[PDB]
């Protein structure tokens, strides 16, 4: 249930559509090794929590405006939004942190 936003407008639409569910933003790149290692674990968690969580992927190279808005420096960066509140954020391919943070926000 992972969807790649095409631009800022599309993200804003996806945010409003997600309503009160936890949104996980995965800031990634196609050249980023750790981003790909965590990819399968992310996909799993999105299916596992389909009825509570929306996972959006943001290719930093494609949506440079969004990466800049969220001040991405490290990759992957997971940003967690709930009703417009940026509730948590961390970076790195830390499977346990990713799972803990999701569960902590549902």
């Amino acid at each position: 249930m992972v969807y790649q936003v095409k631009d800022k407008a599309d993200l804003d639409g996806q945010l409003t559509k997600a309503s009160g569910k936890l949104v996980v933003l995965d800031f990634f790149a196609t050249w980023c090794g750790p981003c790909k290692m965590i990819s399968p674990k992310l996909v799993e968690l999105s299916t596992q929590f389909a009825d509570n969580v929306v996972v959006l992927k943001v290719d930093v190279d494609e949506c440079e405006d969004i990466a800049m808005e969220y001040n991405i420096s490290s990759m992957p960066t997971f940003v967690f939004l709930k009703n417009g509140v940026k509730v948590e954020e961390f970076a790195g391919a830390n499977a346990k942190r990713l799972e803990d943070v999701i569960k902590a926000n549902i």
